[PDB]
């Protein structure tokens, strides 16, 4: 059965989808000989996050749930996952991830018509399960990084965009994650507390929306889930990890009104700990990274819904060249690895990287 009670991962299982198999078997075991390649073509079959970063990736989210439809009455049972991240005036606080739509440009009557495009097909597919994490970064730079002239100027438009997209998209099939950022953002004691009023905030002014089931957590970062020792760059915050984060921030929810809120937490690129990351804000296509803890809906954790893979692996974060578009300072930086194609595009030596500091190892 599609519709759900309590945690939504419970009773399916996360689909592997076939855009990043694609990427896999083409971009990179063409590449690889021997143990790599076959460690490689392992790797496509671990679930991960469809991202819908544009408009005309809707389609595919229709293509890849109609891939479910037909796994599910071969004797399969399937769960979509996709996120939304098509958001005007996206990524405001750097320019690596600019996207489509800009709120000078009609950009919010844009966002709404893409949400509407997407409701539809989550009509169309009643019959599967569907997890969806909404727009990564953008609460978390709403908190943080008002300082930032583009973040200021959309603190509104995300606001009422956000609202439009946990309303039009609270079906019964539907389970939602806003994002929330991580331990190395929100986490730090001085940003629990706001962080807790906006996202509860959020669910208050949409009318508690019963599919909106909690957040996300270290979407597209590298922070470890449960590692006992602090690495160096952590140093000043007691909140490490992102089992300390979500156990922080939680009972916080609820003394602002957001009851029974609960967390999923990337750990697609958190293998090796501690990361080559010689600064802990440093995001862009971070050195000394490998694949981490497989996703698990068993997660012996009271708050952890899943262990999931929201960001693939292998998709860069943002170009390094300097003499191309959107290219920022933090892509550039000893700790990025270079050179780095356009964010989204396959980044082959990034894969490589990932597949051999693997842990759980594929090799
Ligand atoms: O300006 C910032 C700052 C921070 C940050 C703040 C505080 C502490 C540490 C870091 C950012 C952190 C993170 Cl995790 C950011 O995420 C990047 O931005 C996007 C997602 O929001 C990712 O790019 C997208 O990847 C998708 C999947 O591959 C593609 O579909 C999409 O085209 C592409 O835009 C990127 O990979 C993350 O690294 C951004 C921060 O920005
Ligand atoms: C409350 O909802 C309205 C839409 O009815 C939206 O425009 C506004 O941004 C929301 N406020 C907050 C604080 O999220
Ligand atoms: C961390 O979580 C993983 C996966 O749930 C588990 O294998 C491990 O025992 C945990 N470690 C600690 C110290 O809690
Ligand atoms: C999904 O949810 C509905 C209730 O909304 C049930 O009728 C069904 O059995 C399943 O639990
Ligand atoms: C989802 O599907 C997998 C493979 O069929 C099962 O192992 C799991 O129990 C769930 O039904
Ligand atoms: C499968 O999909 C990937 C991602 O779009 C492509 O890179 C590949 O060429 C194939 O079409
Ligand atoms: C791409 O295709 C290859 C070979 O069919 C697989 O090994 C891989 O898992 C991916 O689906
Ligand atoms: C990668 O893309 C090629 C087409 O360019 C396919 O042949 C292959 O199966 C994989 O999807
Ligand atoms: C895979 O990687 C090799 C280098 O290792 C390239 O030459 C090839 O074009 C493909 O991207
Ligand atoms: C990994 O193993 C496969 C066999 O499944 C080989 O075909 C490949 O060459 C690599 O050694």
């Amino acid at each position: 059965t599609a519709t759900y009670s309590g945690n939504p991962f419970v009773g399916v299982t996360p689909w592997a989808n076939a855009y990043y198999a694609s990427e896999v078997s083409s971009l990179a075991i063409p590449s690889l000989t021997g143990a790599m390649a076959t460690a490689a073509a392992a790797v496509a079959k671990v679930p991960s996050f469809m991202w819908l970063d544009t408009l005309d990736k809707t389609p595919l989210m229709e293509q890849t749930l109609a891939d479910i439809r037909t796994a599910n009455k071969n004797g399969g049972n399937y769960a979509g996952q996709f996120v939304v991240y098509d958001l005007p005036d996206r990524d405001c606080a750097a320019l690596a991830s600019n996207g489509e739509y800009s709120i000078a440009d009609g950009g919010v009557a844009k966002y709404k018509n893409y949400i509407d495009t997407i409701r539809q097909i989550v009509v169309e597919y009643s019959d599967i399960r569907t997890l969806l994490v909404i727009e990564p970064a953008s609460l978390a730079n709403l908190v943080t990084n008002l300082g930032t002239p583009k973040c200021a100027n959309a603190q509104s438009a995300y606001l009422e965009c956000i609202n439009y997209a946990v309303t039009q998209l609270n079906l019964p099939n539907v389970a939602m994650y806003l994002d929330a950022g991580h331990a190395g953002w929100l986490g730090w004691p001085a940003n629990q507390d706001p962080a807790a009023q906006l996202f509860a905030n959020v669910y208050k002014n949409a009318s508690s929306p019963r599919a909106l089931r909690g957040l996300a957590t270290n979407v597209a970062n590298y922070n470890g889930w449960n590692i006992t020792s602090p690495p160096s760059y952590t140093q000043g915050n007691a909140v490490y990890n992102e089992k300390l984060y979500i156990h922080a921030i939680g009972p916080l929810l609820a003394n602002h009104g957001w009851s029974n809120a609960f967390f999923i937490t990337d750990q697609g690129r958190s293998g090796k700990q501690p990361t080559g990351q010689q600064q802990w804000g440093d995001w862009c296509n971070v050195i000394g990274t490998g694949f981490g803890i497989r996703p698990s809906a068993n997660t012996g954790d009271s708050l952890l819904d899943s262990f999931v893979w929201v960001k693939p692996g292998g998709e860069c974060d943002g170009t390094s060249d300097s003499s191309a578009p959107r290219f920022d300072s933090h892509c550039a930086l000893p700790d990025a690895l270079q050179p780095a194609p356009q964010a989204g595009a396959w980044f082959q030596a990034y894969f490589v990287q990932l597949l051999t500091n693997a842990n759980p190892s594929f090799l």
